[PDB]
């Protein structure tokens, strides 16, 4: 088989000496590395920019021509990754090199046969602030029909937290925006936790971090984000390679998902960054 489905809730991808590299999500699609020896324990795959080896017993062959595998297609305006059957997420604007409505293949989003990708936002310092004001990413929910966000009028909290921690504050609304719906999932309402920050703080279990109110929430997450992933070396959203994604999500395209709402917010906002 070309393509492999990962079967348990997580599975680790390994280098040629054994050791962990990162894990993936249930369901994640790996594309075989025909560059690379496989053998019947451990399989040469390729995801999300990460080159390593699974081994065979975390993993279902596929066939393309009736199973789902993930792909790139454009509608003339935006390039969208379908990154399950029933759901895409806008990554790049259409190149005249883009057949519209053709499914492209690519380990990374970035390279293709045809043309090669910038996803910038993906891989942007996110030490380096944006150039958007409370005021204009308040404006966003708006824009973007979003109702009944906790997060709506927290702009002046998100900059508070960039001014503070050096930490961009639209990636900061854009990962609170993927992790949380926006502030409305059962575990923002209940814990002003934006984040999907897990911590042992409350129960003998692992559950999502409690904080006090929503400003800090914004504030505390930020710190965790400060101290956990930008002070220890991860200073990009990235994938399965390189950046937080190496380590903040099993979901291979956590990284690109958050670059996406960073894009669409700097397009409805004018685009100054
Ligand atoms: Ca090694």
């Amino acid at each position: 088989a070309a393509y492999y489905q990962v079967v348990p809730v997580t599975a680790n991808v390994y280098d040629s000496d054994g050791e962990k590299l990162s894990y993936i999500s249930q369901g994640s699609v790996v594309w075989l590395d025909k560059d690379r020896k496989s053998d019947d324990k451990r399989l040469a795959i390729t995801i999300s920019g990460l080159s390593g080896y699974m081994k065979t017993e975390d993993l279902q062959a596929l066939d393309a021509s009736k199973d789902f595998i993930p792909y790139y297609e454009s509608d003339g305006h935006r390039f969208y990754h379908y990154v399950a059957q029933n759901a895409s997420i806008p990554v790049a604007s259409h190149l005249s090199d883009m057949e519209v409505g053709k499914k492209y293949y690519s380990a990374d989003g970035l390279h293709f046969d045809g043309f090669k990708l910038e996803n910038p936002f993906l891989f942007k310092d996110l030490t380096e602030a944006t150039n958007y004001s409370a005021e204009e990413l308040d404006k966003v929910f708006s824009l973007l029909n979003i109702n009944n966000s906790l997060l709506e009028n927290k702009g002046a909290t998100f900059k508070e937290a960039e001014e503070h921690y050096h930490i961009n504050a639209l990636y900061l609304l854009a990962h609170s925006a993927l992790e949380s719906n926006w502030g409305r999932s059962k575990i923002a309402k209940d814990k002003n936790n934006f984040f999907g920050i897990t911590a042992y703080d409350t129960t003998p279990y692992l559950s999502a971090k409690t904080f006090d109110d929503v400003d800090k929430g914004i504030l505390g997450a930020t710190k965790w984000i400060k101290e956990n992933y930008i002070d220890r070396g991860r200073t990009f959203l990235g994938n399965k390679a390189s950046g937080m994604n190496v380590e903040y999500a099993s979901d291979p395209y956590w990284g690109e998902k958050i670059a996406s709402v960073m894009m669409k917010i700097n397009e409805k906002l004018g685009g100054k960054d």
